[PDB]
């Protein structure tokens, strides 16, 4: 059987749910650490069923950790070690954050007093605009990680031929700084044909959607993170076969490879 599975048999319910299975703390990472700003892990108190994924979150242009704190709980609630960073600097560019990413993967699976929870083997990175060039960045130099999901990413770098990490793109129909015809589909567009991956383009939303608490990002988001972190084939549900993108759904464009297989 799985040994990663976490928590109950999932449902529209749990998936959508403000707060999951798992009771879930905070520890602070303070700016002194090297390679990154610091931030927040949001980690379940509950060790019993054994370790989780680790998820390290990235901001964007002039932002930090206060524009994506709102998955930390929400995300970690679900069986996972959430790392909401923040960048040295607010104006970091995205191959920075990149870095800056995988400076907190390491910090949280070696040197974080939650690593003895936190699977080294199983790791995911998500960021919002150039945060999100960052995951790229990150999953590009980073095969090994399970799962990457850039929220309506920012890069000048349009070519991700080479990344072999799951890939889940959410971008913003309406998004005027990160527009998805310049950004977001020219990226899902040159992923391998063979990679596992999504496209969601959120219907009349706007570059900020990630930042504002949204029930369709978060399930999509948990789905993607438990079939690929987890392995756990009873995510599988919420991705395939894809949702419906007519004209009042959630989806302005939805892109899939149904079905996954790991």
């Amino acid at each position: 059987s799985n040994p990663y599975e976490r928590g109950p048999a999932p449902t529209e319910s749990s998936v959508t749910a403000v707060r999951g299975y798992f009771d879930t703390d905070t520890d602070t990472v303070s700016s002194l650490v090297s390679g990154f700003g610091g931030g927040t892990i949001y980690y379940p108190t509950d060790t019993s069923e054994g370790t989780f994924g680790g998820v390290v979150i990235a901001p964007g242009y002039t932002a930090s950790q206060s524009s994506m704190a709102w998955m930390g709980h929400r995300i970690a609630s679900q069986g996972f070690v959430v790392f909401t960073i923040d960048t040295i600097t607010r104006y970091d560019q995205p191959d920075s954050r990149g870095r800056q990413i995988e400076a907190a993967l390491d910090y949280l699976v070696e040197d974080s007093d939650v690593a003895d929870r936190v699977d080294g083997n199983r790791l995911a990175v998500m960021g919002h605009s150039m945060g999100g060039g960052g995951t790229l960045a990150a999953a590009e130099n980073r095969p090994e990680l399970r799962a990457a999901i850039p929220l309506t990413p920012w890069h000048l770098q349009k070519n991700w031929s080479d990344v072999e990490v799951p890939t889940m793109i959410i971008g913003a129909e309406n998004d005027t700084v990160a527009s998805v015809r310049t950004h977001s589909i020219p990226f899902y567009e040159s992923l391998d044909e063979d990679l596992e991956r999504a496209y969601l383009e959120l219907d009349g939303a706007s570059h900020f959607a990630p930042n504002i608490s949204n029930t369709v990002i978060a399930k999509y988001s948990i789905s993607w993170l438990k079939r690929f972190v987890d392995e756990d084939e009873r995510y599988e549900q919420f991705l395939c076969p894809p949702p419906d993108t007519g004209l009042f759904s959630d989806f302005s464009d939805y892109r899939d490879s149904c079905p996954h297989t790991t």
